[PDB]
């Protein structure tokens, strides 16, 4: 069926955690058995969230490859992403070891570093410029270049310095500060705009490695972003836009990584988003 129409005779029907139950019974089962050896219990933030083996994005390090982030690589749209966990204060030098090595231009964040009263991630980026952050595991250097706060979003201009090599590199980060500690957003027309400020950055575009994006577990509101991206390309680069399926691009997806869209909720509204973002194109 076409998306706008399915999406009224769901919402008719009241079936929207049918249709999910069913995404969550169909979705692939593969091995992560790196994730789960002991020497990595301190790298995981859930135990139920782990990268499969054979999409995880692998460190250049011979003793400890390991981190919870996976390459979701989709061939007809012709666009790659890491979905990551927020970084843990273990894993803030492993994180930014990935984005070097992975030469990635961006780095989305969709959650608050505290949330219900609780740490969803850590304070892994610097807050003042005279204040730079030094990661000695991975002997890289993080200095904040410049802010622009708006009124949905914020974005910051980083430089990367990796201190074995004395090369640097421009980094820019994207963090969507107002999704609700509860629930998904009454409209999407924030959560739109700040895909189209990460496109219009070349963040996205395949002169740079893969965009990192993240939440606190990394698949729920991280993958709505990815979801609703790649829904919207298809839709620009297929001669009947109509025949875009959300259901099976996110199949696809959790092909590269488990549990992509976490709630009946947020599969609704990715459907909006794709929805709205479509008469908003044209
Ligand atoms: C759906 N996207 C494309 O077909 C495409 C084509 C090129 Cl050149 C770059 C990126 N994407
Ligand atoms: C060129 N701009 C867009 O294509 C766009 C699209 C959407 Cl959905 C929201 C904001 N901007
Ligand atoms: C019916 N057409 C569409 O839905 C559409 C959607 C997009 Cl994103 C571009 C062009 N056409």
């Amino acid at each position: 069926m076409e998306m706008e129409k399915e999406f009224e005779q769901i919402d008719k029907s009241g079936s929207w955690a049918a249709i999910y139950q069913d995404i969550r019974h169909e979705a692939s089962d593969f091995p992560s058995r790196v994730a789960k050896l002991p020497k990595n219990k301190n790298r995981n933030r859930y135990r139920d969230v782990s990268p499969f083996d054979h999409s995880r994005i692998k460190l250049h390090q011979e003793d400890n490859d390991y981190i919870n982030a996976s390459l979701i690589k989709m061939e007809e749209a012709q666009r790659s992403y890491i979905l990551t966990q927020g970084p843990l204060p273990n894993t803030v030098g492993h994180f930014w070891e990935m984005v070097w090595e992975q030469k990635s231009r961006g780095v989305v964040m969709l959650n608050r570093v505290m949330e219900k009263g609780s740490l969803k991630c850590a304070q892994y980026w610097p807050q003042k410029e005279e204040k730079e952050m030094i990661f000695e595991d991975t002997n890289l250097k993080l200095t904040l270049i410049s802010e622009d706060i708006k009124s949905y979003y914020t974005v910051r201009q980083l430089e990367l310095e990796n201190l074995t090599t004395q090369e640097t590199r421009e980094i820019l980060h994207f963090h969507y500060t107002t999704w609700p500690d509860f629930g998904v957003p009454e409209s999407p027309a924030s959560f739109l705009n700040f895909l189209f400020k990460v496109r219009e950055s070349g963040s996205l575009s395949p002169e740079h490695g893969p965009v990192v994006v993240h939440c606190s577990a990394g698949i729920g509101r991280s993958g709505t972003f990815c979801l609703a991206d790649t829904c919207l390309l298809l839709m620009d680069k297929r001669k009947d836009p109509s025949s875009v399926d959300i259901k099976k691009v996110l199949l696809e997806m959790r092909k590269f990584r488990m549990g992509l869209i976490q709630t009946a909720d947020q599969l609704r509204f990715s459907y909006l988003a794709v929805i709205e973002g479509a008469k908003f194109i044209m």
